[PDB]
């Protein structure tokens, strides 16, 4: 029952940034929500500010069949209030010639319940860029 | 205060790993800890048994000289039960010919106050490996 | 006679496979099948809706020459409800720019026959990816 | 029941196939075995005259601590004659160095019950060589 | 209030640079000035020359979205009348194909306030060149 | 005569650091210093802990012929309390055979006057790492 | 007398296969013929469906400038119904962009005289491939 | 019967090349046999004064374990006089650190009954070099 | 003065070449004039026919913005006739999709004051070619 | 005067091979000659079929500008029947995209005197080949 | 028969070569000499002194098994007193290790009849250098 | 005879430079002399403090067998006072394990006549580094 409904919203959240939808994001996630991630170059970002330039430059613009498969989710519930949840996501698209590729990636986000609705406070990606290549 | 109490016990943890002490690293973590690492190949393993191989073969016969800088730590509180906190860590140590070497890292830990001690649920960490390469 | 009957069925799955024929492969493919094969990744992949996009997007859109031959067929019968084989495939097809090209494959499937019909249960593919690189 | 029967039997092998203990191993395969490994360079081998020689020449004099962890096992069972399973192996060893390195591979074993014991008929094998590399 | 005033004008070259505006660059810049960086190749260049090019052939035609973000920003203070500032700069930007790149340099400034205004006397940057590759 | 004492102080700080004498090194560097440098991996490091490791690991050991040139320096005057100096760096050295090798780099240095003598605040270095390859 | 019967034979064999007149083809190798031949991957292949391919796609669309020449040809005859011929074989032709290029191959091909005509019934080609690359 | 005369002496040749045997090598070939392999580097030999420096520094000095396996052998029989063998050939050898290897060639033997007994005219090699690389 | 003239006429010749104004370039050449250049492939050329190639189809056509950077030069002047000149050059060109790119080489110049003129007899250059590379 | 005849005649064989005079060409070369280049592929190729190709494909269509210069020519008389030319040859040529490009080779050329008109009987090439790459 | 003696001394020098024997080298050589060879990086050297080094270093003190095929040699006679020979040698060594190794070159060699004897004038080599790489 | 004096002087260079004498060296050389070459990355270096490193660690100590040919001088006279060389160099050497090497480099040198003898005031080297390498 609670591990559906973190389950749920990280759903949410995927389906979310796949569509490119700003505005769900920004609703799902924290003001003071921090990433890693492999277009950091290694560095802590900060705030929601570095990733709306690909929502406007990459989400918001490209429409083309993507699928996801998300792999072997755990989660650790801390208390009624927080949890975190680790998975492997594999993710299908087509390139620049229409060719079908594949690309990996493991992923850890940990969610906060405020005010009574839960929002990411802390996510770490590793693999695959979220950018995809040809 | 409180993000002081996380820091403190984030050094503990981190002295213990680089002495080779297995047994105060079992006691600081949790038995149903789950952990991304490069050294997993980009599979989520969980339980100690998968770590306590580089205690016994690595860290319990080296003991060259290394130094750690911790840079730009980050922690979010959740609660009174549980925090996570985001690094980055630079290792220097010698290589086979002993020349001075570098390596960076990020990674995240997430804690639970567990029957009022402090323990890791979850870690993820990306960039160099655990291992030192020569 | 038996294993007459195997080699007449894994025809009918790689005719079925090569002309995007979802249906029938849906059709021979049963609901919990599993699958090893290089475009997951190291990942063991299981349902039928992983193989999907790529009848959707690639099979069902290209219809270039394509010869398949297939190498050193060997089956083991267990019983009369089940059995598996394994053979090598060579694929003839043509690249972006009308080049012929080969690539090779090692496959085994296991058949079982359920309710009066035989059904893929797992395979396993090592080699050339599926998809035809140019 | 039968699920673990067969997890406890595929344990059994590759504990003594880790030992090089060539009877037990002979003692539990089939003597029509058939097998795909990267050792075989695409090729089909049957027998077990192929394998014979690593057990002589690497696991007969190699005695280095070698860990496995065998991750995300599927079974099917077939009747109640026979069976397959798949599954992730992690391998830990020691290069020429002593250096810790790590090794994946994906594998699948078919077993039949013949005169009421289980013997592996065919296997597949993916990813890193058995022969553990530097 | 005084490290303020660097971050201030620090922001003002960085903007002025960004829109290809050469004419508050030669306003913020001494005539002196003296710069290493990626594109001189190791070399030393005094004076606006060797930057007028840049902003002649690349600032002042291209348009395209670009972002960048200042991490960790250190500030020296010598008396009242000198000032040097150390950063990180990450630029997302888009390259040929409109796929969104990011690129990392650490950048040091040193500002001398002649006649009651900030002035840059040397710039040493490090890491991407200023040019964005695609 | 104000540009030599900067050139005199300069030569001073590279023949200690040459010699490995941390006392010296220490005596002229802030304890607030900060440094770019390619050792650090694209971070900048504060005090003077992390430059610690190399003295007592390659400075305070080798002692082999070392001979340094200094090309093109250009020294910035900012009142009569603070300094930037900026030079090209040629190094020679040998390696592990006993090879003559020649490394390059370009190092920027800023000099405050405090309580009547002077300290490095902030330098930032390009280039040959210290640590001479073979 | 003998040999030249051989080379005349071969001879029209190639011309042949240079002008895609697959009814030739079959018409001078005999149906149960095998072939040794890069693009087969290693494996042996018998009949003719395997080189269909190439006549169909290849050889009967291309007709841009093709030049032989047959180096060192040597015979063995073998009573008065066999024989074998081996050479060397060198390419001359165009690729995409229309610079002229050579490729070399080393060919054997056993005929046996069948009912009163010469019939290829094994050939072994290593070098260059018969498709040609730009 | 014809074809399993043809197996044997070819084992009996591949026996007597494996142990050095140079003059059983010298009974089974005729004076005038013609040989492509990778070790002549696309040229074509002719006697046995070339092989003859491999049997004297390779075959009549190395003693280490070599086990050889004959994949899918296929003969063609001409007449009663004369006959060809061709088959795959997995070699596995130690190299230079004792490391198991396996290497694979393709094979093409001419045999003619000469005087009542068979003998090589003419081989054709392709794949792994005989001089087995570490 | 004296060495004013002869970093005069350098710049004129450079300024010739950079437009292509071969007949300038022939008035201040020696008929005998020898050099060294990476066009040159290590080898020595003497005469103008060499040089007028790249002015007929590089120069001559090419108008694209290039700007020319001289540091360091030195000059040593042998009597009132003979002078010579060593410098530094980088060259900021354009490639061909427009992106800025910058060059570097070292050149020397030997003057020779003939009939009351100067004339370059012998030059030597080293580093990136006089042709800009994309 | 006897090795000005063959520098003569040497470049009438070097402008008609410019020009693709296939004529000329023929004229100056005897029936039986015999010629060592790179585009033979290490074989020593007979008669003049070998280099119609060329002439027909490559110089009897391209016209573009091309300079040749001929370094350090060297003559051996051998009576006055017989010469051999060794010398270096640089040509200048325009790429695809029309960049300069530079080519080297080593060419050796044997002249016999033949009823009265001096014939090439062999030459030997190194280096570039003459089909120029771009 | 007269072939035949130029076949005999060209045996005769390369023999003379293998034993690293300067004295008969000297003596069938002309003291004009000129040659082309990998050695000479390009480049025309003239007399013998060049060749003395490798006899004085390489061939005077290795003594390693060597073999030299010499393959379709071709000859070419220019009156009575010329002639000029090309062959294909392939050479079979031993490197460091002891592991046998082959080479190939192509060769031609001018040959004068001065007072009596015959001597060469020129000669030109390319593929594999005489230094045998190992 | 004038030429002569040229060649003689810088072959007793080149031979003072071979036997590590310094004293010679110092006593041919301008203090104000100047250099390009390969060691000093692309920089203009002044005096001889440069140059002596080698001396001491490289010239001083190597006495294995070294071989220098100069190909193709050319010289320049201006006036009585002054002197330009130019020329190609060949250096055999010895490796690390006695392999014989070569190496070329091309050499321009600038001598004035001062006070009644000549000296050195400019030289410009390229190719490879005087430094030999294995």
């Amino acid at each position: 029952v609670r591990k559906q409904e973190i389950i749920k919203v990280t759903e949410q959240l995927i389906e979310a940034i796949s569509n490119g939808d700003f505005e769900s994001y920004t609703k799902m996630c924290d003001p003071g929500m921090t990433a890693f991630e492999p277009e950091a170059l290694g560095n802590l970002v900060e705030g929601l500010d570095f990733h709306r330039f690909y929502f406007e430059n990459l989400w918001s613009r490209n429409s083309k069949p993507v699928h996801t498969t998300i792999l072997n989710p755990h989660i650790h519930l801390m208390g009624d209030e927080s949890a975190c949840i680790a998975y492997i996501r594999i993710t299908q698209y087509l390139d620049a010639g229409g060719i079908p590729r594949t690309a990996q990636s493991e992923e850890t986000r940990v969610w906060h319940r405020r005010d009574g609705k839960w929002q990411i406070v802390h996510f770490h990606r590793s693999g695959a860029p979220s950018v995809l290549p040809h």
